């Protein structure tokens, strides 16, 4: 289904070798950063105002990624 | 005591108002980001290879910032 979100988020997967490269093609994404804490994690921070939309949904991203394990999760703060 | 770290980290305070400003001041700091989840939280990402260091310790950051409630805390990842 179609995926959307105004909030930054994370990419968690066992194969992150194409994450950065794939995310560059989305003009709504501002930057991307691998976690110092866990290799299977990447933070995706969005351009202001932008709304990340992915028509083909998560499977579409998995497909672009070349990783079926990939998962999109919210960012976590130790205060909530 | 001196404060040092090579890893990204969070800033957490009640008066977030000069955080971004103060952070730009450090050439070891690459970017800063307020959390969508919590108004008191800012992410601090460091330039690659860089070491963020505060000789006056965290207290020196509380000074610069004007926020005695400021705390530096590690980043948390899902598991």
């Amino acid at each position: 289904a179609t995926f959307q979100t105004d909030a930054d988020f994370l990419l968690v997967g066992d194969d992150t070798s194409r994450y950065e490269e794939v995310m560059k093609t989305f003009d709504t994404v501002e930057a991307v950063r691998k976690s110092d804490l866990d290799d299977r994690v990447y933070m995706v921070c969005l351009k202001q105002g932008s709304t990340f939309v992915l028509n083909g949904g998560i499977e579409e991203l998995r497909l672009l990624t070349g990783d079926s394990t990939l998962e999109i999760q919210p960012m976590i703060v130790p205060t909530t």
